[PDB]
């Protein structure tokens, strides 16, 4: 069996499908998934291609986020020549996968200064030491936004080049152009991959059915590693992937207008974000919100709901208040446990993962989709994504110390994002209070691994039991590579 | 008999017609769509006492409502039980609860919520109807925000709610039953010539014979039957009392045993949370006048009534689930009273205008009209809210005023919002001037309600100008 | 002639003063003390004739609590013929030391439940079981209040025969009175008490003279226990006495109009609350902040000042927002460490003590100024005074379970009172990350005594070196009684 | 009669009386004025030296305004000489003048973009124009400042050689001065100044004395026009100056640190502003707010004060809240009903006058003084204010546009500096309906004359009789020369 079988419907799974089809005539890949996409990331995005935009001071303080950001800054390179690839497959009437070029960045009061103004600095020196060209311009000299003025930007960064894509445009031109390329859509989900003397045999859809194959690529998002974890020694192998819960939402304009350029802050507490991305007729799309849940949820909060419209009537446009709203989406960002993507070879042959990408993994599509296709092909792939490799002792990027300070930063961030009104006293006693729960869950959980900020509140707040079966996850990781 | 509209009134009224003229074919209009409907979109309580304003029971015509209301709570448990019977276990309940606690907090204005607390109390005990005052902290389930929560509290024995889903699904099956048709179409035009109704042509292109027309087609009911001659200014006008509510699965399943309302608030909004079956719960619910339909919520809206929940109500609401949100238009009658019974076009019947009561006096309404159709006098107190009127004008235009100020001040109040305490008084002065003028300017006899009075304020001049005509037009045809 | 010195000219020292010059014409009574009134709480008050008012749930759980407020509703009796005493010495131009008769309670939610809607509760219970009379009224009859809306009372109380003096026409009468009655006022201030075979003989005074005496009365506030602990032993058998730091106002209003009644809430967070007290003459006293300080402070801070005027302008008149402000006023309430007064004699012969009073002293006054006078005279005084000895082991009128809930209710309540706007999860975990170190810093701090709520926030926010110091001086004070 | 009555003890007079004192040691010059200083200016005063700070968009849109931003940078340059020639009379425990050399504007979104934007961007213009030393700063770089993060400034400003005096050290060097070069001070106040046949006679004082003299300086802040209006004529010829009733206040600060800059915003609604001026001695001068009143006003409202201290606390240093006030201070900046100083001759011979300049007379006074000794000697004294001459028809330096744009602009200020949160639509509200009413009060009050803004809202809630009185005025002043 030459066959590829690719688990997986959403950018990833189309993305390395495409690339496969195109570049192995001979062979038949067969990809998985249903058109109600379940739990799906890619449809719930806007989407940012953000590179430059996704900069925080803590991600560029550790030698892995540094490496995360080459990756990102590269996969930019590919995206003009890409969505010309894919548009060739279609016609005008298709609509357009681009909807941007260029993005503004803004900078408010309405957060964290430990946060919003570190990462300001922290995107401006990656700009200028990636050389790409952008400028600080005159908040008064940007397009469309009509803040509150006590929720209003005083700085405003023009990032030329980087720019969104409508989500649903980009997985309609992916379907076609694998299509195109003699790919065969199965709208089924598999249950269980078969393999045996450490080579994969093929996998069983919950039809019921066995397909056979040399080749499965898993890109299920949220799903991938307890779908691998089944195999033989990998539960302690393959690091946990958990569900980053994000709450977006579809607006028609009260004038049917909309910005010209993406419009966003930095990234804010626990890898959330505020964000307008264009779409065309009348629609705008307004994110994010994100909460690494346990266990997956498919329905948007209150809490996510009422902070998301808050936040964009105030710091983007007074007039989303009076639009229409369409569609509150919500989708699993794929959030590792070790804070870094899943995307490579296995230990059991013909046997692929593209996940854990959390925030970006749209963004880095057509470059991971290369790189696994490059070693399916017995080549090197892309230099910078070893480190990554899906089979891997738990990635430890900071010290407990740095991410005891980031959670307390990142908690008191959630106060300032509000924005909330207190005595002045009060922040200061929560930061020295907030200190020592958190240092003592950090040393109960493992003596070497540390979860970062977005996971570790997840698990401060979760249940006993939930707590402890995580103290046995890291202990048998420990055992398992040490 | 040809019912056009498929919401509560359409459907409790074909039941009443086929169960009580076995002799007549029934059909009613309308699709599973319901676009616009206020019905689905409804909780929904079984307000009687809960909808009781100081302002509403100032004026004669308000209080004859008010009494319309206490009347049509007595007919609820037969109705009930007569529609489950013609369905099982499974179809679910209608009741969701049999009380209602009233809470008083002060996220809102002195002079709406203070006064109509009073006013609930006063009409209770006027009534005899089986009620208490009782301690905040014997109030089941609520965990409202401190800043936020009541201090006092008021349960209302008897005054409950439905589903106002599973009612709709009963009602539909009770029809049927009893020999209705269902045709799902929607009216186009009313066929009438020599002051006799002939029947209906559908947007389907097909023409239905029918000797009664019964027209229960919410806020789109006036401008359906104000085509034929003369009615134009001869039927009020409904407008669009658009509506926002959802439908909310609760952190642990549980939910409170009985109804949690406010007093109704600024411009006929209100607070409410009723309870649903397996671990749902429905919140309430916006009210914009729009002098055109919207079919979808604002992200204003929805904010309003998440964050109106989730501080006055229960705090686990911020962390539950949002399944649905809904979008109903409430029929807003230009003059601010139902249309009910009888037309000069003989065989043409109208049930509409009952803005945000129409479900709770459904059964009362509907026996109403069977009497009047059958040669009856129907029910006392319903002659005043007949469909062919003069505008009614229940308040003095100073009244108005004095409430369409009170009301915008108490959308800052409710938001709730902290400004400079000069702020308050300064909008105060500042507001008078603008809605004296827009009043006297609108018309010299006919003053709008100040729910549909904020609106005209905040349209566009040619919407304005098109009210000026109509008005004028209105007072040439009665005067 | 026997000679009395009474140390302090606020109203314990004053009616102490007042009491032994009348009723003891053979002996001479001086009182010491200067018109600035350093740190004096007299001045600083409104002041309200609080007995009922001034009910907690948590005062009337105690049994020394109950004590405590039977002497206060005793002491409501004896006004009417004392004011009537005091002012015979004076003429109509003097002024008139009642202000009013009545007070009004009023119950908004700018404030805990666990403390507003408890003491409401409690204050209606104790009137009810003492037979006082009372009436709950509609808030619409309260004359005179114009809240914010949003900050408006929902309950009222209407106690009669509960009212207020004028402080500074009660310190001008009691003076005026002393004098009257062959008391002699000597403006200088006690450095030191001198005794020898278990006796006084006399003060050392801060003008280098010494002043002979067989008795010694301690009125001197906030620094009677200091005065008193640089006699041997004393330091650990005198109960020590904090400054309960107070600010309050003068304004005159905008229109010369005040309100008929006492406007005030119960009890608010670490014993401060909100008060209107009227005054003669377009004048109203605003009341008042507490901060137990461990060294005394003479100035208001910005926060109390803002707190007190923020508070007065939403919950009681927004009218006072366009008053003049008169007077910012600051006094040190006698704070005891225990929580209960210092009232009566000592081991040293001659030496008495009437102290520790905190927020009612000046309505207690001529109950506890005739008590020492009994004393004084080979009598038994007042019923009840005994246990308040000065010369004790400190009381534990409470668990520390319960002082460990209230410190945590009051920190909380100091959000709820601002108000606070933040978001709906952060006072849960607030509430949850507060219990351990208030739980923590009682076990530290003593095996047997634990300081009140109002003093246990002072000492959890002190330096290390005063923390430690207090340790020392519970322990020495454990080894001198046990 | 050579002899020189100066009416008036502030900075204004005290500064004339040095200058003609030392300028004509063969003259006697007498100063009148009373320590108390009632309403005065100059002791509630930081001060700031501010020519650049003092920039606004309004200002420097209109003729006048350019002609007095020139007269305020010329002023600055005198300053150091000016202090020099002070000091010199004094010895080192009097103190030092200057309290600093530099001032660091902030740019926050705790007010109206309309004003700071606009406001920030014109400083920013003017100090480039004049080729004036600065740089704009990050924001981290400012020293000292800790912000509420949800009222930080995103922006900064440095200016060197812009910086403050101490106004209570500058008030007695300028008296020590006085006398050094042969000046008596003599303690009353003027009732009436006496003129016939044109000439000036002297003064009439308030204990009844007659005081000859051959000149009359006029500088009694905003009770200059009220004195000289009692001449024939002069009521109409010479436009009246109101009351900016202005509140500031002493601190001493927690840890007794102050920073090394003057601090400040732009000019805000109604010509208040925040700044924090540097003092000796662990001392800050924090203000400072504005209201022009019909009547003087000596004391601060609630209003006021809870204002100034939530602005400091919020935007400049939260340190300030836990601080101890020591000093509330209110005066009246002389405010001139056209908006622009009274400086230099009458049509009476020997009558002079150096009033009304609101917010700046105090950088300015070593340029006033120098320009009315120079008219007195027979000179021309500075170029530009001849413009300022104080018998004139009222100047119209804005269209009734401008200013009806202007004063609905400031309203809306008052709300967003506040910092106020209120429904999305109020604001869009609030601008369309205060438009109507402020464009009927200026149309009914003249049919040629505009009051300012800042006069402007103070007429509108104003009584029926005050803004009668005033269209009376107009009236006979368009009569009187036109
Ligand atoms: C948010 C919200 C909350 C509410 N809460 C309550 C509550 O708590 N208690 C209460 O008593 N009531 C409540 N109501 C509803 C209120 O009682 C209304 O007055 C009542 O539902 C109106 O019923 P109706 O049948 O007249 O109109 P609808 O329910 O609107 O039904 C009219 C129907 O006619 C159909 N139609 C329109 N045009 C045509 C056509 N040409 N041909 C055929 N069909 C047509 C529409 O699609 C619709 O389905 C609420 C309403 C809303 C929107
Ligand atoms: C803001 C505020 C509000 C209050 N409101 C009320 C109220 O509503 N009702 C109420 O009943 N009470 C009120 N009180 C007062 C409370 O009752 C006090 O407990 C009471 O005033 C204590 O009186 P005192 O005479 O013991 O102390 P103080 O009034 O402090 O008098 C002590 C005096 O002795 C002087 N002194 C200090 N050391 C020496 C020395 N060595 N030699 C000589 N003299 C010395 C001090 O300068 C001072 O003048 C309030 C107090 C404050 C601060």
């Amino acid at each position: 069996q030459t066959d590829v079988i690719v688990v997986g419907n959403g950018v990833l799974g189309l993305s390395v499908g495409v690339e496969i089809a195109r570049t192995r005539p001979d062979v038949r890949v067969t990809l998985l998934g249903k058109p109600a996409r379940q739990y799906g990331a890619t449809p719930a995005a806007g989407a940012m291609l953000g590179a430059f935009g996704e900069v925080t001071a803590h991600a560029l303080a550790s030698e892995h986020g540094r490496k995360k950001h080459a990756l990102a800054v590269q996969a930019q390179r590919l995206w003009p020549e890409w969505i010309e690839s894919l548009e060739a497959t279609g016609t005008a009437a298709d609509g357009r996968i681009k909807t941007a070029d260029d993005t503004v960045v803004l900078l408010n009061t309405v957060g964290h200064s430990a946060l919003d103004d570190a990462n300001f600095a922290a995107v401006l020196t990656a700009l200028k030491e990636a050389n790409a060209p952008h400028e600080e311009i005159a908040v008064e000299s940007v397009d469309w936004i009509d803040p509150d003025p006590n929720s209003r930007p005083l700085r405003a960064l023009h990032i030329e080049g980087e720019g969104s894509v409508d989500s649903g445009i980009l997985l309609a031109a992916l379907e076609r152009s694998f299509l195109q390329a003699g790919g065969r859509l199965h709208p089924v989900d598999a249950t269980e991959i078969r393999a045996s003397h450490g080579r994969v045999e093929g996998v069983v859809t919950d039809d019921g059915d066995f397909l056979p194959a040399g080749h499965v690529v898993v890109a299920a998002g949220a799903r991938s590693q307890r779908l691998v974890a089944a195999l033989p020694g990998l539960a302690h192998r393959i690091p946990r992937i958990y569900d980053g819960v994000g709450v977006s939402a579809l607006v028609d304009t009260w004038d049917g207008s909309g910005p010209a350029t993406v419009l966003r802050t930095s990234n804010r507490a626990f890898a959330c974000g505020l964000h307008l991305v264009p779409r065309a007729g009348g629609s705008v799309y307004i994110g994010a919100t994100n909460a690494v849940c346990l266990e997956p949820r498919g329905a948007a909060s209150i809490e996510e709901t009422v902070f998301l419209f808050n936040c964009a009537t105030h710091q983007l446009h007074r007039g989303l208040n009076g639009s229409e709203l369409r569609k509150v989406q919500v989708g699993s960002r794929p959030a590792p446990i070790d804070g870094f993507p899943l995307i490579g070879g296995t230990s059991v042959e013909g046997l692929w993962m593209l996940s854990g990408t959390y925030r970006d993994g749209l963004h880095m599509s057509p470059l991971l989709a290369r790189h696994v296709v490059s070693l399916m092909d017995g080549g090197t792939g892309v230099d910078g994504l070893r480190e990554f490799r899906p089979e891997r002792d738990l990635i430890s990027a900071w010290s407990r110390e740095e991410i005891l300070d980031d959670v307390v930063r990142h908690t008191m961030a959630t106060g300032y994002q509000f924005p909330w009104r207190l005595p002045l006293e009060w922040p200061h006693m929560m930061e020295t209070f907030l200190q020592g729960p958190f240092a003592e869950l950090a040393d109960r959980l493992s003596d070497t691994y540390t979860p970062p900020a977005d996971l570790m509140t997840a698990i401060m707040f979760s249940e006993r039991e939930q707590q402890d079966e995580l103290i046995a996850y890291y202990a048998d990781v420990h055992r398992e590579w040490h």
